[PDB]
């Protein structure tokens, strides 16, 4: 017994950092699942949850794993049924859970050698923040020795541009950091936007980091394309009806009261405070209308129908 | 004698901040013609343009300076004649430039009377960092009483939001901050969109700090309104075609060369060096089919036509 497997998520992590998030938390749960020693199906079904559930609130209730947790609980629901033998169960289950965790290491790379082609000789990128899936796809690439310049967004408050930029500039890419707010002005020389994905949503919409949508529409305006990478389990369940309709823990955009009662042209270091930041969102959602390509380890869909289609086939 | 006249300009600074910088060139130019002891039309005039650009050498070669001077100039020289009397020039150049400079300053109060009905009382407000225009509208609206509360763009890379944030805060109006990279989750929120002008070119375009572009295109697309406040002396003639081409002092976006070599959510410490922050562009440009409205001492003009008219009107 465990009884701490976010630990074993955690040691994961140390383990290997080259993987995402809910990909251990799948590798915690086999773990939490092959020594597990249960008597009734329903024995399992519960500390799943109750340890799915005490994996989730760990992690501020993020919604990478949250997606992955449920659809792995969902996935082996499938074809389970007991007959004869009990170890039969968990035969089928934990088997299956290698063989999920098996397209899940092997996700990020199927969409590799199916989005590099997308980059064209001499063509001209964007990409929003850091993301572990537009960065294998260009070094996939790279790899094949094609020429192409790329800027990244700063992506505040994440500020996971200054790292994106690095890992492409250590690959051998020409890279070009952009501000947040100058990125109507580089869609005249971008020819393909691309960014990576937090979640994909019912309706073909997009979870991602702050400011994807904020660019969505820039492509869409600059008749340039817009494509986004998105591995299976970021699929969920949840359904919009605007940019804006999502929970979200912290209360965003409040105001202040003012009582009556108080007190170069390139000014750094004249920003907010991070007590200022947190006050403002964290994630995006860019209506499908807005991306014409979804790239996945199923494949690249477009319609932003087909993925309901699809999504229903990865629930019950 | 008159000489380093940009202490003038500059003395006017510590004489009062308050001020813009085209007043104080204004206000030097006069005091330049008010001490030349001149003798020929051709002087005066020899004077002024080898005394404007080297005030305008001086100032990184501003638009609304420029926008100014040039101006300055071409009011003068219209309705000029030489009779008899030659000190009736410099007469009739002092007396009608100090009409100018009157009629100048002036402006930015004027405007308040004007846009200070465009807030409802309980609405919300949107600015793309600090505009000084920006700031008069809406105090002399919170001084006739009236309820509201606005957010402000961080506006990276001068950073003014913060600047904007805490002058209306010290006014006692209730403010937070937004930054750059997550407008648009918040326009649903809005009622009006404020933003103030650097420059105005032919087609009604609008010449601001980088990012109001970025604005008005939200505004656009969530179907709110768009008004910008713009002072008459800082109209000018140029005429950009897209918008892009504009003229601009050092290279703007480029890349590296990354030869075959090895050098090595709120993180709030790896932002783009001073020097890839240079290389980002400070200024951008909304095409006239944006601006629903746009207000100056001459009134509010939506035509974006007779923003031309106007501007013939101007240039002799």
């Amino acid at each position: 017994g465990e009884f701490d497997i976010v630990q074993v998520y955690k040691k994961f992590l140390q383990d290997d950092p080259e993987i995402t998030m809910p990909v251990a938390a799948i590798e915690a749960l086999v773990q939490l699942l092959s020594r597990s020693q249960a008597k009734t199906i329903s024995e399992f079904m519960d500390i799943l949850q109750n340890g799915s559930n005490t994996l989730k609130e760990g992690v501020q209730n993020n919604i990478s794993l949250s997606a992955g947790c449920d659809i792995f609980q969902r996935f082996v629901t499938r074809s389970l049924h007991d007959v004869g033998d009990f170890e039969q169960c968990k035969r089928h289950l934990v088997e299956n859970g290698k063989l999920f965790i098996q397209r899940a290491r092997a996700c990020r790379q199927r969409i590799a050698h199916l989005g590099y082609p997308l980059i064209r000789d001499g063509s001209v990128i964007l990409t929003h923040g850091f993301s572990r899936g537009v960065a294998a796809v260009l070094l996939a690439a790279a790899k094949r020795h094609v020429r192409f310049k790329v800027f990244v967004t700063e992506s505040r408050p994440s500020g996971s541009g200054c790292l994106m930029t690095r890992t492409l500039k250590n690959a051998c890419i020409p890279t070009c950091m952009v501000l947040d707010s100058a990125v109507s002005f580089t869609m005249n020389r971008v020819d393909l936007v691309l960014v990576g994905a937090e979640g994909v949503v019912e309706n073909g919409g997009l979870i991602n980091q702050i400011g994807t949508f904020q660019l969505a529409v820039f492509a869409k305006h600059a008749h340039k394309p817009f494509y986004a990478v998105a591995e299976s389990h970021k699929f969920v369940r949840m359904f919009p009806l605007s940019q804006y309709d999502i929970p979200f823990s912290r209360p965003i955009l409040e105001f202040d009261d003012p009582s009556p009662e108080t007190v170069d042209a390139i000014h750094n270091e004249l920003i907010m405070n991070e007590e200022q930041i947190r006050n403002n969102p964290t994630l995006d959602v860019t209506p499908p209308e807005f991306v014409s390509g979804l790239i996945t380890d199923l494949g690249i869909i477009d319609s932003k129908s087909g993925v309901s289609e699809e999504l229903i086939k990865l629930y019950l």
